[PDB]
């Protein structure tokens, strides 16, 4: 599913991402925009054999199992395909585990290069939350 900007904003808030770990909803929408262009079915293979999945492009090397990633760990305890459904539950709950520690949203390269330090708040402007 390819989400509209405000449509994904409402769904994410509905899934408890607004201010999760101190990150306002704008961050998540902006991260989704640049990681997958709001497309839950986005996938990108990497040279290390891993693959990034879903709206937030979660990597299989550590968070999910796709049965072909070398030295793969499945910390979110799910098949990577679960990160591709129109139902964002899996991606959201896995992302919550990822952002909970480590380096926060700095875990998302696109968020770090296109959202961090900008009016991330703009991505929710005019939205029907």
């Amino acid at each position: 599913k390819v989400f509209g900007r405000c449509e994904l904003a409402a769904a994410m808030k509905r899934h408890g991402l607004d201010n999760y770990r101190g990150y306002s909803l704008g961050n998540w929408v902006c991260a989704a925009k640049f990681e997958s262009n709001f497309n839950t079915q986005a996938t990108n293979r990497n040279t290390d054999g891993s693959t990034d999945y879903g709206i937030l492009q979660i990597n299989s090397r550590w968070w999910c199992n796709d049965g072909r990633t070398p030295g793969s760990r499945n910390l979110c305890n799910i098949p990577c395909s679960a990160l591709l459904s129109s139902d964002i539950t899996a991606s959201v709950n896995c992302a919550k585990k990822i952002v909970s520690d480590g380096n926060g949203m700095n875990a998302w390269v696109a968020w770090r290069n296109r959202c961090k330090g900008t009016d991330v708040q703009a991505w929710i402007r005019g939205c029907r939350l």
